């Protein structure tokens, strides 16, 4: 699939996105690539954050479906239009398919300055979609109307070091590849996790690690709520339980330094000098999630440089700078874009199940490096669930 390959640009902290048109003629706008959500959306009028946006009253092959839609995000909510629309891919599959578009009205902390994307492609399921599931997402009007298999992949990938606009317009942020899975775009083998319930990407943690350490405790707080893989979510989320002993066996684990509390909260940076950020104090972090086969599973394990999310310094300076990408959450694991950012993910809802493989594109040094291995005998797996 050379033609799909480095069709994303961005980044975990302001988002992955995709060219996209709307529209006769056809409208271009940079897209979100959200797997967290399922509503297909575009904002339709002037905002200061948008430097284009949809004109519906352009387009001949516009539908207008007489219906508003309010969309609440975790942090952020939309307000729009519903209608239908002719819409195309140009660095994906060679087809144009007629889908629901939420034409945006009305703003809260949904979009974000310099981010480069005017709307937001939800690529979960029906069942999460608003007003209701009746509404039918991109991605199966996709499957629907033309021959494009069941299924997409993921390459997320992160520079390692923070990018300017000039440079996140200039580089390749990655590889969403639709229909298919590339090669080239993972090291190793592909191990499926099963997808628990087709609303939004679900899965099952089954054990917890922290440099080889269990954080040893009962399977089904590792997923309380639930636990999803999801592209439109910045970092990793943990539930209030998980994340403490996780925050602990870091702290302890990287205690030759000290931090602020603030950093571990994941609101202040930490900066050292240049090229001597001190990877090797802090751990490797590895999920382990329910394999396809019965009482086996195996896991991901991501570095550092996964997770300590670069930003650029309050003077600029040369120093490298970073902020602490796992953080509290209310609503269960959100695997997001900085794990998703190690490995090659495979969202293949033909047979149910997510892939996932080594990154070609993940940030490592010469010692170590990011991992999907199995399998494990692991035991109780069963009700992990919630
Ligand atoms: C079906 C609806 C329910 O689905 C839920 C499960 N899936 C979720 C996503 O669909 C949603 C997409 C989305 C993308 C976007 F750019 C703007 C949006 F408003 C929504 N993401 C989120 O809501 C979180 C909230 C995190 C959070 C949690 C708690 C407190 C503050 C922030 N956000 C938003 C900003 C972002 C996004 C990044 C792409 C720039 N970055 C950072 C640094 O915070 C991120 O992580 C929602």
């Amino acid at each position: 699939f050379v033609e799909m390959v480095d069709n994303l640009r961005g980044k975990s902290g302001q988002g992955y996105y995709v060219e996209m048109t709307v529209g006769s003629p056809p409208q271009t706008l940079n897209i979100l690539v959200d797997t967290g959500s399922s509503n297909f959306a575009v904002g339709a009028a002037p905002h200061p954050f948008l430097h284009r946006y949809y004109q519906r009253q352009l387009s001949s092959t516009y539908r207008d479906l007489r219906k508003g839609v309010y969309v609440p995000y975790t942090q952020g909510k939309w307000e729009g239009e519903l209608g239908t629309d002719l819409v195309s891919i140009p660095h994906g599959p060679n087809v144009t398919v007629r889908a629901n578009i939420a034409a945006i009205t009305e703003s809260d902390k949904f979009f974000i300055n310099g981010s480069n994307w005017e709307g937001i492609l939800g690529l979960a399921y029906a069942e999460i979609a608003r007003p209701d599931d009746s509404l039918e997402p991109f991605f199966d009007s996709l499957v629907k109307q033309t021959h494009v298999p069941n299924l997409f992949s993921l390459q997320l990938c992160g520079a390692g070091f923070p990018l300017n606009q000039s440079e996140v317009l200039a580089s390749v942020g990655g590889s969403m590849i639709i229909g298919g899975i590339d090669h080239s775009l993972y090291t190793g083998s592909l191990w499926y996790t099963p997808i628990r319930r087709e609303w939004y990407y679900e899965v099952i943690i089954v054990r917890v690690e922290i440099n080889g350490q269990d954080l040893k405790m009962d399977c089904k707080e590792y997923n309380y709520d639930k636990s999803i893989v999801d592209s439109g979510t910045t970092n990793l989320r943990l539930p209030k339980k998980v994340f403490e002993a996780a925050v602990k066996s870091i702290k302890a684990a990287s205690s030759t330094e000290k931090f602020p509390d603030g950093f571990w909260l994941g609101e202040q940076l930490v900066c050292w000098q240049a090229g001597t950020t001190p990877w090797n104090i802090f751990p490797v972090i590895s999920l382990y999630l329910m394999g396809e086969v019965t009482n086996q599973s195996f896991r991901i394990t991501i570095l550092p440089q996964q997770y300590l999310r670069p930003v650029e310094d309050v003077a600029t300076s040369q120093d490298d700078c970073y902020k602490f990408a796992i953080s509290q959450s209310s609503t269960g694991t959100v695997m997001g874009a900085v794990i998703m950012e190690g490995f090659y993910v495979v969202f293949d809802r033909a047979r149910k199940r997510i892939g996932f493989a080594v990154s070609a594109c993940h940030v490592h040094d010469e010692f170590r490096t990011a991992a999907v291995e199995g399998p494990f005998v692991t035991l109780d797996m069963e009700d992990c669930g919630y």
